[PDB]
């Protein structure tokens, strides 16, 4: 076996010893293997995959081979891999083209090495993403491919969003599941993988103290929420900002003060606008929004001298690092942290004072900084995922005739008994015991002693 | 000359309204409706029964009401939870109410009755705000011609819109009705944070025991188990949750707690061997929180450490077996709404007997019961929604549309985001938060207008 | 007929015997020496002259005292704090009692009056126990005679402690005193943990205003400052913290709060023009912890944001200026120790004016004021203190020493930490705690007993 | 041409440097002292023997000693708490250090040794740095003659005070110390908060295991097991607490933890069949806190759920019967300072057997081991008390005493309040803290003087 590259396959052993120790922190997803191993449900799939090569990725890769499918796998963010799981996988005889540390241009061969087997387009028929990389590239570029493809499961919230556009557009080729929606994905790894993750992040890349000094976290919804939890359970005076209202009202009401970067919270572009006095006092920004410069140059300008800068949001440009590349100069304390020395672009006072410490050059801190999302939280998105895999591969998309693919073209999430029983294994892992209704009290409810216990409409 | 309501004491209306001042100040969402829609009287002609606790933050929602132009006959919707100076301030204004704290369940009856009738016959009611729907089902079984003539139920909370869902599936809703507890502005700012305020409230007032150390039961983990489990936690005490649902229950871990069954494996085989008696003998305190039937049962009651507290913030009292500990057990009143249950029989007891269990308002939700119930800023959202709800079923005049047009609209429904989200502005800034406003880029950048409403309806927040 | 006590209703007796038992149930290192010393009657012979908050807590107290063989004669140290149905009970069981909740600064007086005298004439007390000092003084300024057979004073609080250190420093002191303040299982436990119960609970009972997500202001970061501003951030305030020790800060910015100072730079000139007025306008809370004194002055009250809440948690309400609020000021009672205090000026209020503050319990410590003060099982510690230091001072025997030995025995002493490592394991066990036991190996290895003490004197904790 | 130190990689100096940098900006008192008496040169002519973790943070200690006008030579107190590249930065500039991560046994005392002499005889040493006692047994045991011109010894944590006092009730002291660990500033910022801040991040880099939802048991709640029980329950985990202390324990219960013994009611017989094994077989983690001996023995060992991790944060390793399972138990390394103790034999292990134990820095201290210890503005306070002890002890030039001279100051003393205040105000000034300064009638009224000190000796903060 050679169809691979990484940075070092003599990291296989410690990555296997690390994914034995990841199985036994996955019932949900092992679980999974257990029950379908038997019946190959994907036998016949060839996978495109392009998410973080972690450990946990690892384990959603060979539990996807152990249900009968072939893939190929790259990375989806230059700093996520984790070398000793792309060098297990690579030793198991899994193609994986990944390593910490790509260039941009790295990143995209990468991808392609996975698109092109031997020279050649693979014959692969379903899809894996995290923030629609790959579903780009394959519409834009490969669109034949496409055509021999039953479907795509997305991982992430930007992924989402730009299905749903590509859907309301008419330009989505095949149809997806979301599962960032699964209660299990969203309302597990996108807010408590964060609450674990980021305040690891930082420490690794700073061992900075937090407690006592001021955050502002720039978002509050799953990821934003996780994160000032993250923080605020170490000490930190969290402040956080936010455009929509009953996002801000979830902060006040969970002990947050709600402000905005600009006065009134109206950026009209100008300096004038800046909260400088409130920037002045904040030694931690963390963005979290999937939107384009919430952390902007005006806002980098008045931040307190020697505060930290970071994103977990999905893509850097949340803040405005162009601007500091082009501006400032750039020091590297140890891979994936800078000092932003605002004294100059040309050079820089070893002894400087006026610096901020940027992480992971702004692309995602928990996963460029650490090692993201724990195992355990893990579980729950990727037992989505397989079940999602499953689901689409026996629908059979790319073998429909023209009007019953018209009836399947859709983005959907998975039904809601499929969450429950991904949650029910998850729960029995941290032992757990639910309780079961009685006949009377499901009849007095309106449920099945079985399940799903909600309506489609609650929120949780 | 106004003899049209029936209270505890009128003297205690000068003490409610100084009390109603303060709630003013406290409620910036209601306040602010009744400043931008009192020119318009967006509810003139309106005639409301309503029917939900009779507390200081629902006279500022009548008064709320009143002040866009209704006319309203109120009740409380339980017997324990009026606020005897509220209703005394809401009676001293000239509004019908029929309400006090501790009523019998046969003066409840008859305090919803005489908001219906008004000298012996109908009031020409043509709306109806309700909270747990037992005046939505009195008025279906017993007044149906009164419902030709109403345009609009908005009900209260989630045991209510149970009710109105299953009577909408079985075709027995004769009008359409507004879901107001599913505004996040309600369910995930009331239901939750309410009780997280007001449980460890109510558990002090009625029996000043300290929490921190002890050890509790909290059975469900929706929003209301979930405040609840909070409330109990940020006081020290060491919790553990019961749930029946999954998900819930892996929101239970993943905040840090111990999901435990009452039942052995989780399953209830109706005997005494199934009950957990180790897990049960070492709590300190069970609390309620399902909107279900018998989820502290006699079983559990009987398995209980010695000198537990034992109460209910769900909508119904049926949550505990209350009917198993009168029909066995000695009850001694400590205190109105707190009684010590003996455990040694049903007549008579040692008053230094150590085998009881503390009973918090006789099961009835506790934190109206024993305390004051959410605070005004919280009740600001949720009774924002009412009038929002109020005034958009009023406007459709539902009773005047011809049959085949009632048929279109007859649903059980929320109001659009875009309200929840200007509810929400309004509470943000009593806060003093200073929301950002999008740029047209980034506007553009995640598809949404700068107004918002700024996420999709599958949003869950 | 037993006549020699004062309290407001008798008949309350009943509901405070009921209390009684069940606070009986909750201080297991109290009932503990109640239950070992019983039999030996140490304080037979003790006349006891007794000074604190008269609440169930101290009922549960003075009933120990009387049950190991002391007479006594109680009030209350404090005009808010008794517990009208615990005073009943008291003086239902043929105990001098004169407290009530609601006196005058004169009726204050008064009622220490009549337990140190008995049918006009100074009643043959040997010992003392006392919260704050104000029966000390007394004794020691205007009944000196009556402290030649006195054997011992035993102090509760830090500001009672700083009080007899002065004297003691100044040889004005007359009788020995033990400090039981700073036990651990009194300081870091009552001071503390208390606070963190009590705050938030009185705060709650008086306005029923939500806590979470607005903005606090503690003065200090002793003992009661730790457990006040834990009471408020564990509700989702945002805590800020004054200190004048850098010590006290330090641990404060550890705990995740900001330290800001009311004055600019921290330094006080006097002026208005010293007043943080950005900062202040904030604030919606402030809570004085300090034992200090004009630690809320008359310049922040002006500078206070409209509507925000005043209140004290230390010994005295001088901490706060309410002389100035009076003088300047007009208040409105909303309800007992609640007072809105119209900032419009003197001589009128506005029933709908906005411009002004709440202040809860007149300035007094608001925990007993508005609620009930600690709860019953940290009350616990603090007063199984008391009774062993009552049993050490009384079986010291001072008065009857001669002059050289009393000499070497005038002091303020703390209870030797053996004695207070066994209180705090009654109180751990009444928790279900399971301590364990060391080894021999173990004991050697530290250098300790395996039955304690664990910890050099020097220890902090 | 500098070649006197060891350490791992001297190309790592520039990456230690840079890192150093950065630490000097979070460590303002040390910096402070390093401004305020560089001039003065308070340690020219002291030549400091130093033994603690060669991390960044002792970096920055190392260089403000040696800018004060001190040589030091220097060693690591652990095998396994260096960082490579705050090592290499010592030696490349110019200061002796002998010190890398992962020394054999052997190798660190070799180390030690390369600090004692130079050039093969021994070092004109006269002032000694400590962590724990090593250093300071070896020179009381192998070089007694050295410490005649030694003037004293600074010893950095609880676990070396107490070696230290038991030197010195057996009159084998042969220089006098100042316990540094008992500065307010170190032992109540460091010890607590330094834990609160490292033992979840060393465990999140050994395994990165979700802690939130799992079940911990933190053995000891002293310092070190109050900011560790911290650090994972901020983290949501279930955490119980075991003590032998009661009032640490009762602290515990209302910090709100449930107190549980590994052993029924607490009392090893012995026996495995005095182990809770229902307990142990429920806990996914336990931490080692106490500075005690076999806290974590071989019965607890083998009853512990299977996958759990086993930590220590405590000085020592023997905490943990770590002897019993390489004597009985297969190791398998997941990576340094990381191995699988496989339970199911000696001789080799199934690579997926689930019968295993995680055991972090082979029982050695895991803050240290496995994250980078205690971070930088924590280990100011600890290093600033650090700095001024020397000084002070420099200072009195103990060695230089006539024999009747040294006997009245041989002892172990803390540095004075008014420099532990002085040491926190720097601290509380880095996180912009602004504290309060006492007017003249404040400071009168409580007895202080407006520079501090702010309290009396016995007060514990
Ligand atoms: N790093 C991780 O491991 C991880 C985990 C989950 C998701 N993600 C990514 O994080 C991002 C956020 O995901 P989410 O699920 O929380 O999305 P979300 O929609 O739930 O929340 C984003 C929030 O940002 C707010 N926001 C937008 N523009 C803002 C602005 N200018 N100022 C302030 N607030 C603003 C929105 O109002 C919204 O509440 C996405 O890109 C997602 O792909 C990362
Ligand atoms: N007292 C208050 O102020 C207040 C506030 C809001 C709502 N309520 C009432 O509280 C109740 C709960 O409301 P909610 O909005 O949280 O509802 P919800 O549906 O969100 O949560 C109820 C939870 O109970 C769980 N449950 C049901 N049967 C169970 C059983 N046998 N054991 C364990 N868990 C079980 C369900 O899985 C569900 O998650 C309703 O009756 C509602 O009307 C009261
Ligand atoms: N209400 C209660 O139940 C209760 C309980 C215990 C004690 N007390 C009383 O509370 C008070 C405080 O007691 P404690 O044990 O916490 O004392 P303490 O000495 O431990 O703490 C008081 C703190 O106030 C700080 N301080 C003093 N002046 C200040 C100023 N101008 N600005 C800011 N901080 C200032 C001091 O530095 C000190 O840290 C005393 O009067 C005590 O008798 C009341
Ligand atoms: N790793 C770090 O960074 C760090 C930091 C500070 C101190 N330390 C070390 O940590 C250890 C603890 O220091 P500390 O300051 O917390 O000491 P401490 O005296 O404050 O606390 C130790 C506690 O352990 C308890 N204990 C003793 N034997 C026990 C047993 N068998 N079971 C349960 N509890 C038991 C004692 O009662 C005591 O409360 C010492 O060895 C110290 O040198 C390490
Ligand atoms: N980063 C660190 N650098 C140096 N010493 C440390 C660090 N973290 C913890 N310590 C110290 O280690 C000692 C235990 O050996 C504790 O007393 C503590 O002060
Ligand atoms: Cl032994
Ligand atoms: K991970
Ligand atoms: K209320
Ligand atoms: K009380
Ligand atoms: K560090």
């Amino acid at each position: 076996f050679t169809d691979y590259k990484v940075a070092d396959i003599t990291l296989a052993a410690w990555g296997r010893r690390e994914l034995i120790i990841a199985e036994s922190e996955m019932p949900a997803l092992m679980g999974l293997r257990r029950k379908y191993a038997g019946q190959q449900p994907l036998k016949g799939a060839k996978i495109l995959g392009c998410i973080h090569m972690t450990i946990q990725t690892g384990v959603l890769i060979e539990t996807l081979v152990a249900l009968g499918a072939e893939v190929r796998w790259s990375s989806c963010n230059i700093f996520s891999t984790q070398d000793q799981a792309a060098a297990a996988i690579a030793a198991a005889g899994i193609p994986v083209f990944a390593w910490k540390g790509e260039t941009e241009e790295e990143y995209e061969w990468c991808i392609e090495q996975t698109i092109l087997k031997d020279g050649q387009p693979w014959d692969a028929n379903m899809v894996l993403d995290d923030g629609g990389d790959l579903t780009e590239i394959l519409h834009k570029k490969y669109p034949q491919m496409l055509e021999r493809i039953h479907g795509i499961t997305e991982e992430t919230t930007t992924g989402v969003h730009r299905l749903l556009d590509m859907l309301k557009n008419g330009t989505l080729k095949v149809p997806a599941i979301n599962v960032n929606d699964s209660v299990t994905k969203s309302k597990n790894d996108n807010k408590y993988g964060c609450r674990h993750s980021l305040n690891d992040a930082i420490k690794r890349g700073t061992d900075h103290l937090l407690s006592g000094k001021q955050a502002l976290v720039i978002g509050y919804g799953d990821v934003g929420k996780g994160s000032s939890q993250s923080l605020r359970q170490e000490g930190m005076i969290v402040k956080v900002a936010e455009v929509d209202p009953i996002c801000a009202m979830q902060a006040c009401m969970d002990g947050f003060e709600v402000v905005s970067p600009y006065k009134n919270g109206i950026n009209d572009g100008t300096e004038a606008s800046i909260d400088a006095a409130l920037l002045g006092k904040i030694d931690l920004i963390v963005t979290t929004t999937g939107n384009v410069n919430v952390c902007d140059a005006n806002m980098l300008k008045a931040l307190k001298k020697r505060a930290v800068v970071c994103n977990i949001g999905h893509f850097d440009n949340e803040i405005d690092t162009a601007f500091m590349r082009k501006n400032w100069a750039w020091e590297e304390v140890k891979p994936q942290v800078h000092k932003i020395h605002r004294t100059g672009k040309d050079g820089f006072d070893a002894h400087n004072d006026d610096y901020l410490i940027l992480l992971a050059e702004g692309r995602l801190v928990n996963l460029g900084n650490a090692t993201g999302h724990p195992s355990r939280i893990m579980d729950g998105s990727f037992a989505n995922q397989v079940l999602a895999q499953i689901h689409l591969f026996e629908q059979k998309y790319a073998d429909l005739p023209a009007a019953e693919k018209a009836k399947r073209l859709s983005v959907e999430v998975l039904p809601k008994k499929l969450d429950e029983e991904v949650a029910l294994e998850m729960v029995k892992g941290f032992g757990g015991v639910v309780t079961q209704l009685t006949p009377k009290q499901a009849e007095y409810i309106g449920v099945s002693v079985e399940g799903p216990f909600k309506p489609d409409t609650y929120r949780y």
